[PDB]
């Protein structure tokens, strides 16, 4: 049971954008991955302060990343709070279409596609790497789904009968055939020692074979 939904015209937009430009320092996307799944671990472990029975679901707060040659995916999981059923189809959305006028008219004004994150939007950055975006998510009292999307205007959501996850997300990158880079072990240790020293959960990067 696939369910397929329209971007909002405004988000679209963002993605073609990102799609399009002429931007060299596409690297940043690993940054504001990690970032998004740190602010959501954040999110779990301030939660679980006044509710404990929220770490039920597990107690390890973390991020792995994972390269795959085979498959040419770079996934970053995290154990964080995850996303609803309503976060993916309308409030991520809702949020984002604010986030995507101020970010596109701070572009207009001289800023560029490396300060995405400050609109709260980086999540999109993805794309300047990947051609399809694949995200796994289970939060808690919610079933697990799989988010997809090759940009063009459409996503897609469905309950996800994979293997379960616990508790998180993990955003599988579907990466462009000359994006390969970001599958070597040196690449993506540059970058996160580069970008992302100080997250504050373990990033262990996981090897190839
Ligand atoms: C409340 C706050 C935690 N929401 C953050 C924005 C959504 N977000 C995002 C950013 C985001 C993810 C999307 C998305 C939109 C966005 I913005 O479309 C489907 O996948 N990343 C995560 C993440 N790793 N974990 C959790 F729990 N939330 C994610």
């Amino acid at each position: 049971e696939v369910e397929t939904f329209a971007f909002q015209a405004e988000i679209a937009q963002l993605m073609s954008l990102i799609i399009n430009t002429f931007y060299s320092n596409k690297e940043i996307f690993l940054r504001e991955l990690i970032s998004n799944s740190s602010d959501a671990l954040d999110k779990i472990r301030y939660e679980s302060l006044t509710d404990p029975s929220k770490l039920d679901s597990g107690k390890e707060l973390h991020i792995n990343l994972i390269p795959n040659k085979q498959d040419r995916t770079l996934t970053i999981v995290d154990t964080g709070i995850g996303m609803t059923k309503a976060d993916l189809i309308n409030n991520l959305g809702t949020i984002a279409k604010s986030g995507t006028k101020a970010f596109m008219e701070a572009l207009q004004a001289g800023a560029d596609i490396s300060m995405i994150g400050q609109f709260g939007v980086g999540f999109y950055s993805a794309y300047l790497v990947a051609e399809k975006v694949t995200v796994i998510t289970k939060h808690n009292d919610d079933e697990q789904y799989a988010w997809e999307s090759s940009a063009g205007g459409s996503f897609t959501v469905r309950t996800d009968t994979g293997e379960p996850m616990g508790r998180g997300t993990k955003v599988i990158l579907h990466l462009k055939e000359d994006q390969t880079e970001y599958l070597e072990e040196r690449r993506i240790k540059e970058i996160v020692k580069k970008h992302s020293q100080f997250i504050g959960y373990p990033i262990t990067l996981f090897v190839e074979k």
